[PDB]
């Protein structure tokens, strides 16, 4: 349908493959704020789908981990999401750091990891 | 040099290619983010420069509004930097409307042309 908990998770999915095609072109930086953001929104789902709402990335992230027992996330999923909202924060507001072609590729295998279980847990792996 | 005001600059430039480089893939939501982005970096830039700072995209786009006949930008730079904002806000984080390959190359000539002014109020355009 229409409504948010679809939307959200298909908009997780888009970014996914976006954030692959960005890693293909080279552009590393690119692909791991892309990357974030398919884990935000697929957060966001959760949050969304057993009754918790957030309004900041900080917000989201320590709901996320509050709730990662119901979730089904792993304290490793749940660092994935803080890992990649940092290394988002330095693709998109650093200037001095570039990110390598390793670092992307680790963030982005996350993003693919992250998103599935948060298809998983709100019943969207369908 | 290493400098803020030489990286910020250089972080700007880097964007505009990389948004081009996106366009060009068919991905015009992420071409949007990041010519906001490279748009962000030249403003905070401007405001570096111009003894000003900011914390927040709303306040960099306030600043730069109140200060732009001493940085060179007319009002239609002004609202270049708003629109891109916003259009950056529903690339992000919106999850109903899809981005089209005309707007996409709207915000990406804004970004050319806004770094530009950027590097010339700030003596980088060298």
């Amino acid at each position: 349908g229409m409504d948010e908990l679809e939307l959200r998770i298909r908009k997780a999915e888009k970014l996914v493959q976006d954030a692959k095609k960005e890693f293909e072109m080279g552009l590393y930086e690119r692909c791991c704020s892309t990357a974030y953001y398919a884990m935000f929104h697929a957060a966001k789902a959760m949050l969304l789908g057993y009754g918790r709402d957030s309004k900041t990335h900080r917000g989201t992230i320590y709901l996320i981990w509050e709730c990662r027992e119901e979730l089904g996330l792993s304290d490793d999923d749940c660092s994935k999401l803080s890992r990649a909202f940092d290394l988002r924060e330095e693709s998109d507001y650093g200037i001095y750091k570039e990110v390598s072609k390793d670092l992307a590729i680790k963030i982005l295998k996350d993003a693919e990891i992250f998103v599935q279980k948060a298809k998983n847990a709100v019943n969207k792996n369908r």
